[PDB]
């Protein structure tokens, strides 16, 4: 496998179940962490999160579903398709739905910062 999917930003999205669950991932994985949309699909970001940041992540995403509706930067490192663990910055977003004020998903956007392995 391994496909570039079209050469890809630095930045992807991802619409994911609050437990972490990717439901959908834009191309964009693949440049950001090698991991292909498909890859992520059905697996926690925390899967893939750095073991020391793991409960960074479960922290941060349960206080954007405090907040609701405020983006909330949580910074942890997410392991690339070469096993490494990268610099990225994840802006939380809850979708809700101000008719129930319900939360469908939760919104990854995935920012990748520095680098802790590729040279």
């Amino acid at each position: 496998g391994a496909m570039d999917n079209v050469c890809q930003p630095t930045e992807f999205i991802s619409r994911h179940n609050i437990e972490g669950i990717f439901t959908f991932v834009d191309h964009r994985c693949v440049a950001t962490v090698g991991y292909q949309p498909q890859e992520l699909l059905g697996k926690n970001i925390v899967e893939f999160c750095h073991p020391e940041d793991q409960q960074l992540l479960r922290d941060s995403f349960q206080q954007v579903v405090k907040l609701k509706g405020q983006v909330l930067s949580v910074m942890f490192r997410f392991r690339s398709k070469n096993q490494e663990w990268l610099w990225m910055r994840t802006s939380s977003f809850t979708f809700q739905n101000p008719y129930s004020d319900e939360i469908e998903y939760i919104i990854c956007t995935n920012t990748n910062v520095k680098n802790s392995s590729q040279e």
